[PDB]
């Protein structure tokens, strides 16, 4: 089965998802100086506030903080989206140093962690089907560097010792998602797809320019996680990102000046 080690990664994905070397790969590194800005591009909508989180799962990739998205409640609009985006989970993808773990990269730059806030578009009725559409999810990423603690994520990391391995899961309501958040929505998109397998080429990728910043403590946590289940050999998830792939016929539009 597909996974992040020497003999079943990145490199090893295309023999199962031939589209690992398809025309809309992700992630990409962001040259900044090349992402041109488009003054047509909308300011993003992030609405949270009736945002209804239900349960946190240990896949073996990563953890998924997963919400109620039989409703709109958590909708991301705007920006380069047509249409209503809901949020049905987060998860994010880190080292297992601090030099290391996001999956798009600035100029090569790679930061601490990456977090994934996985949105579907409504007119696809369910998630199942809008990832079978070129513009059926909106993926808002965030980098993560080392420094001060995000208060926001506290609660996440102080749950991890309850699913620890594969398979486990905890109740995770009320969590507030507006606390991972940066306080400037400064964006870079461009089309692309999932960054594990399947692979669909299914996204609308928004990244932010702006990273959040998390205590050594908190992704130290991150790092005891388990890839194994429970009764098997212990294997650190650490690492669970795949490199920038060739950004081919595609150009990254930034929101920005
Ligand atoms: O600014 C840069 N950051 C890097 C990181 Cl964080 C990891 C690997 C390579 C690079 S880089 O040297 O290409 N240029
Ligand atoms: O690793 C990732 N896997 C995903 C899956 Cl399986 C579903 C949707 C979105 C993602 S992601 O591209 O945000 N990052
Ligand atoms: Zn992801």
């Amino acid at each position: 089965h597909w996974g992040y080690g020497k003999h079943n990664g990145p490199e090893h994905w295309h023999k199962d998802f031939p589209i690992a070397k398809g025309e809309r790969q992700s992630p990409v590194d962001i040259d900044t100086h090349t992402a041109k800005y488009d003054p047509s591009l909308k300011p993003l909508s992030v609405s949270y506030d009736q945002a209804t989180s239900l349960r946190i799962l240990n896949n073996g990739h990563a953890f998924n903080v997963e919400f109620d998205d039989s409703q709109d409640k958590a909708v991301l609009k705007g920006g380069p989206l047509d249409g209503t985006y809901r949020l049905i989970q987060f998860h994010f993808h880190w080292g297992s140093l601090d030099g290391q773990g996001s999956e798009h990269t600035v100029d090569k730059k790679k930061y601490a962690a990456e977090l994934h806030l996985v949105h579907w578009n409504t007119k696809y009725g369910d998630f199942g089907k809008a990832v079978q559409q070129p513009d059926g999810l909106a993926v808002l990423g965030i980098f993560l560097k080392v420094g001060s603690a995000k208060p926001g994520l506290q609660k996440v990391v102080d749950v991890l010792d309850s699913i620890k391995t594969k398979g486990k899961s905890a109740d995770f309501t009320n969590f507030d998602p507006r606390g991972l958040l940066p306080e400037s929505l400064d964006y870079w998109t461009y089309p692309g797809s999932l960054t594990t397998p399947p692979l669909l080429e299914c996204v609308t990728w928004i990244v932010l320019k702006e990273p959040i910043s998390v205590s050594s403590e908190q992704v130290l946590k991150f790092r005891k996680l388990n890839f194994n289940g429970e009764g098997e050999p212990e294997e650190l998830m650490v690492d669970n990102w795949r490199p920038a792939q060739p950004l081919k016929n595609r150009q990254i539009k930034a929101s920005f000046k």
